[PDB]
């Protein structure tokens, strides 16, 4: 029974929240495909200077 | 899991960060672009003269 608390008290303080971590993994994905969209504006607004020649 | 540690330090030393490659891309081909209309500029200058003589 010791053998049997011990186990669980170290799994209730390393063991992680799966539920919490895949809600943070769907926004995250969504997060970093926005970032990219907005890395390709940020490397299209340069170009209308060179129309102006 | 020493293989595994020494290849992901290698390729630490070596990998190229792509996203900052891609937007020097993007600013380095208006950059070429805008200096080619510039040349283009440069050879009109000497027009002038055929008109002033």
């Amino acid at each position: 029974k010791l053998q049997d608390s011990l186990d669980a008290g170290v799994g209730n303080l390393v063991d992680a929240d799966l539920a919490k971590e895949s809600a943070k993994l769907q926004s995250l994905q969504t997060k970093q495909q926005l970032g990219v969209q907005a890395l390709s504006i940020a490397n299209s607004s340069s170009s209308a200077i060179l129309s102006l020649f």
